[PDB]
C-alpha cells in the first residue's frame, strides 16, 4: 500500500 490507494 505504499503509493497505491
Amino acid at each position: 500500500x505504499l503509493g497505491c490507494t
